[PDB]
């Protein structure tokens, strides 16, 4: 309310295959959001290890917050929103479509996604952000389209849930209007990036074979753990 920088944990889905940590600050009027690879490895427990998506978020999305608080000690997660690929669409329809500037030509290869601003709807949007090979930018490309869908939904988010269990958040219906009032950084200062690191295999008595893990790049992680703290208040 007092225009104090916060943070929000966006989750997509059981488990969370899409994790984005976003922190807003009216002062610097900008949004910093970093994407954590679903398989990212997090050190928590007396030997306990696991991927953030499955291994975690298996006791409520709040679990993911915890995993995100472990992967990044300093940074505090003020809020969080987790939606399924269903409530996601109903969230794009109920909001009345989404407008997105598609700078890449993703022709009728999959849909008539002409270049430029190509407004979409629930399903159209889910198909947009889900594209893979078609986008010559490979992985980065999805980080783009993902971003687009976030700003597209936010620049329209009066408040209602036609949806229900397919939507989840800890925000107050009487506190959503607050950020949607004082805060307007969703304009043009949204710089998103994806936590770097390297993947590695790891055996597991349970299965009998190695499992996949994305080992975070320490120096990179720190740059971020530090950058986020810089967006709130290094204290």
């Amino acid at each position: 309310e007092k225009k104090k920088p916060f943070s929000v944990l966006l989750m997509g889905s059981g488990r969370a295959d899409t994790i984005i940590l976003a922190t807003a600050n009216k002062q610097q009027n900008a949004v910093e959001m970093v994407s954590i690879p679903r398989d990212t490895k997090v050190d928590y427990g007396n030997g306990d290890i696991g991927k953030i998506n499955a291994s975690y978020s298996n006791g409520g999305p709040s679990g993911t917050v915890s995993a995100v608080e472990k992967l990044m000690p300093g940074v505090p997660v003020d809020y969080f929103i987790s939606i399924n690929m269903e409530g996601f669409k109903d969230l794009v329809d109920a909001v009345g479509g989404i407008t997105v500037y598609n700078d890449i030509d993703l022709t009728e290869v999959n849909s008539k996604f002409v270049k430029g601003n190509i407004t979409l709807n629930g399903t159209e949007a889910l198909q947009y952000v889900r594209i893979r090979h078609e986008d010559p930018r490979g992985d980065f490309g999805r980080q783009d389209r993902q971003r687009d869908v976030i700003i597209g939904i936010a620049n329209k988010v009066s408040i209602m849930k036609a949806v229900g269990d397919n939507f989840q958040t800890n925000m107050t219906l009487t506190d959503i209007t607050s950020m949607a009032a004082n805060y307007s950084s969703v304009l043009k200062n949204v710089d998103s990036q994806e936590l770097k690191g390297e993947g590695e295999m790891i055996y597991s008595e349970s299965y009998g074979f190695d499992l996949y893990y994305f080992a975070p790049d320490k120096t990179d992680l720190e740059r971020i753990i530090t950058m986020f703290k810089k967006s709130l208040d290094i204290t």
